[PDB]
């Protein structure tokens, strides 16, 4: 299962590229500009077999909940209708959303406790650093 060290509440630590993978995600404008300063904070929760993933800021608060391998319907916080999956492979947790023949991932991984979140859309990769506060 998903290791317990994973739960908890995660701060931003650090980001390179997030930017570059909005846009390549279709992120207008006016979102990229708020989600280049939100600086969120992800807080990884489960109740029995479902996981939460709780995403807040300033600007906006979003979460998701699913059971590991099952899809899910995710309205994204910029507005895509997507299909995801969360997986488990190797102990990191892996995220995938498809819509309109387009797919991204999102993998999380532990290292030296710290989160760490790759995201990866067409040929942009974003690394996302939390640690555990």
């Amino acid at each position: 299962g998903m290791s317990n060290k994973f739960l908890g509440t995660w701060k931003l630590v650090s980001s390179e590229n997030f930017d570059d993978y909005m846009k390549a995600l279709g992120v207008g404008l006016a979102t990229r500009k708020l989600g280049n300063l939100a600086k969120g904070t992800v807080i990884i929760s489960k109740k029995g077999d479902i996981i939460t993933i709780r995403t807040e800021s300033t600007f906006k608060n979003t979460e998701i909940s699913f059971k590991l391998g099952q899809e899910f319907e995710e309205t994204t916080a910029d507005n895509r209708k997507t299909k995801s999956i969360v997986t488990l492979q190797r102990g990191s947790l892996n995220q995938v959303q498809r819509w309109d023949g387009k797919e991204t991932t999102i993998k999380r991984k532990l290292v030296n406790g710290k989160m760490v979140a790759e995201c990866k859309m067409k040929g942009v990769v974003c690394t996302r650093i939390y640690e555990k506060v």
